[PDB]
């Protein structure tokens, strides 16, 4: 007995009780009409999905093995059961278990993240100064760290913040964000071999990946033929370390094509997500003045003029900590989570999965517990502070989800919002170029992420 549901049409099953400019929205008005677990057809197919906290817990934390899998992201076939991020393969556990590894054999012990991310700082700082103080669209100025920092750790690069490519891979990471989060890709995920080759901007959205995978398919060749198995210098070379190691057997955990995807995955989930965060808050902050004042006190006296931040000084700062958190919690990024597939049949509470059947944890309803995090709607820093000022942590935070396939990267993306928020205001100040009471913090698009409005800005320095 399939979880319920709303009744379905043919061929196009349960499309009109969806709203593909919100999705999300959609879900929510369904939950109510038959709770936390409902079976949906789209298109052709099925998923259940859960919404709100018991429910999607238990099925991230408690069926982490049942669902495992991952549904199928069409506009993303070009790296299909590869990498890491968009396999329903054999080949994901592994790879996802030696990346980690590799991922955080960098972060901790290099000296570690921390000191690529403080080094970064100073780049942020400089183009941050470069403005002087007038007007400009922080999307690829901001964005251009976390990229950066990203570089490092997998290509062992340092990009300029001026370079035409450089600007390319972030305009295109940009570009495919903001498009995955529009009606017409909505419609595109779930009926592809119907709209593929009718004129989209699923097109678009299928150059910009390519793209981006050729521009790390070279530079893997490039890792290859230089490449010194005694001292490997980045997480591309692991990877390569690693397929030659196994090359005379006979079946193959690793090909070019692999590398070069999962390469890929990480170069931008480990590059937009990050920047699209740190893009949110300022504008948030902006809008709320006397938040940033409040912020900007702490870090002088907790961490002077020009000490540039270090972790050691999130638990000696309870307002910034909790900012920082509020600000995840309140955008609700990816709120639909991403896809997950049912390995084997299975029971749900009393409910029949089928495998293959989709299965949606929604994040954004964890996120908005009006029960956990009271005014959910609304910007308030003391969501994650206790009545006695100390930070408050909440099992309802994951904004990166949970479980078996929880984001990999949950920590460089936590380190670098607070380092790098941090450093900002440091050093300056922001000043929006409307009044503050005319700001608005909705997202313009809602689909696989929640998309901030574009603005432009002022930093005003503080020396
Ligand atoms: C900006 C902060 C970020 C947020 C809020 C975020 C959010 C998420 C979410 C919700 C998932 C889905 C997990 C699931 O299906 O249950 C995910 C997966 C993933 N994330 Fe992130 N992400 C962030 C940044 C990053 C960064 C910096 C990296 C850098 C390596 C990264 C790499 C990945 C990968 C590879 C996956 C695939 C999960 C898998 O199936 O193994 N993400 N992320
Ligand atoms: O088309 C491209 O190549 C760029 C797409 C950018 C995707 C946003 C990352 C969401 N995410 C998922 C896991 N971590 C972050």
């Amino acid at each position: 007995k399939l979880p319920p549901g709303p009744f379905p049409l043919p061929i196009i099953g349960n499309l009109f009780q969806l709203e593909l400019k919100n999705i999300p929205k959609s879900f929510t008005r369904l939950a109510q009409r038959f709770g936390p677990v409902f079976t949906l057809y789209v298109g052709s197919q099925r998923m259940v999905v859960m919404h709100g906290y018991k429910a999607v817990k238990e099925a991230l934390l408690d069926y982490k093995d049942e669902f495992s899998g991952r549904g199928d992201l069409p506009a993303f076939h070009a790296h299909r059961d590869r990498g890491i991020i968009f396999n329903n393969g054999p080949t994901w556990k592994d790879i996802r278990r030696f990346s980690l590894t590799t991922l955080r054999n960098y972060g901790m012990g290099k000296q570690g993240n921390e000191s690529r991310i403080q080094r970064e700082a100073h780049f942020l700082l400089e183009a941050l100064r470069k403005t002087q103080g007038q007007p400009f669209d922080p999307t690829f100025l901001i964005g251009c760290a976390p990229c950066n920092v990203i570089a490092d750790i997998l290509f062992r690069k340092h990009f300029d913040y001026n370079d035409e490519k450089f600007l390319r891979l972030m305009y295109l990471f940009n570009e495919n964000f903001h498009l995955l989060s529009t009606p017409w890709l909505q419609l595109y995920n779930n009926f592809p071999s119907f709209l593929h080759y009718l004129p989209g901007s699923h097109r678009k959205v299928i150059k910009n990946v390519a793209e981006v995978k050729e521009y790390v398919s070279e530079r893997v060749k490039e890792h290859h033929q230089s490449l010194d198995p005694n001292c490997p210098r980045d997480l591309t070379d692991c990877l390569l370390v690693e397929m030659e190691k196994e090359k005379h057997s006979a079946e193959r955990l690793y090909t070019m094509d692999g590398i070069t995807v999962t390469v890929a995955d990480l170069f931008f989930a480990g590059t937009e997500t990050t920047s699209t965060t740190l893009r949110y808050g300022l504008l948030i902050l902006m809008k709320y003045p006397e938040i940033e004042e409040k912020l900007h006190e702490e870090i002088d006296r907790v961490i002077g003029p020009s000490r540039i931040p270090a972790i050691k000084d999130r638990q000696e700062m309870p307002y910034m900590d909790a900012v920082v958190h509020e600000i995840q919690r309140f955008i609700t990024l990816v709120p639909s989570n991403l896809p997950h597939e049912a390995t084997r049949d299975t029971i749900f509470r009393g409910y029949l999965i089928p495998k293959g059947t989709v299965v949606v944890p929604t994040l954004d309803s964890v996120l908005y517990d009006n029960q956990e995090f009271p005014d959910p709607e609304k910007f308030k820093p003391e969501h994650f502070l206790n009545e006695n000022g100390k930070f408050k942590y909440s099992d309802y935070f994951k904004p990166f989800s949970t479980g078996k396939r929880v984001c990999a990267g949950e920590g460089l993306a936590r380190m670098e919002l607070f380092l790098l928020l941090c450093a900002i205001l440091q050093h300056f100040n922001l000043k929006p170029l409307v009044d503050p009471k005319d700001i608005d913090l909705s997202p313009i698009h809602i689909g696989f992420g929640c998309i901030p409005p574009r603005y432009k800005l002022c930093v005003i320095p503080r020396s």
